[PDB]
């Protein structure tokens, strides 16, 4: 656990999207109900306030890569990886530098 | 100029027209206007990331009406969507 913390953000990774994608329809992926709640109770500062619905079918649009109105776990990874790639420009100062 | 906010709204509706009336209709960007202006204007945001297939996929990110294209109103939404998230990191979003 904190002997190797690079190993729990990968138990984290997983288990925070089943925490959610079991609750209704494909236990494997997420739908926009889903998404909601994930992105809300798990990722709050990325958010804000929010909930403008449309801007959600937008997000929900562009990680919906195969066109199927689900997030896999596939996609779940890609939306992670470009938050931390930012995450990583702006630690080296992307609009300063 | 005097005021650093007024010229940031002049720059951007000046980028986007440094680069939108080169090619085809004069103020709507397309794949490869929009590829000059990120490259050029923007060059931290991408680190020189060239995968064709992730840019196109952010051309359709963006081409909200689905004409091909990027117009001036999704431009402000891109740049509005980047500053929101500058601001998360300014407060200390994963910190
Ligand atoms: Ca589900
Ligand atoms: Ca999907
Ligand atoms: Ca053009
Ligand atoms: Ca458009």
């Amino acid at each position: 656990s904190m002997a190797c913390p690079l190993e729990k953000a990968l138990d984290v990774m997983v288990s925070t999207f089943h925490k959610y994608s079991g609750k209704e329809g494909d236990k494997f992926k997420l739908n926009k109900s889903e998404l909601k709640e994930l992105l809300t109770r798990e990722l709050p500062s990325f958010l804000g306030k929010r909930t403008d619905e449309a801007a959600f079918q937008k997000l929900m649009s562009n990680l919906d890569s195969n066109r199927d109105n689900e997030v896999d776990f596939q996609e779940y990874c890609v939306f992670l990886s470009c938050i931390a790639m930012m995450c990583n420009e702006f630690f080296e100062g992307f609009p300063d530098k």
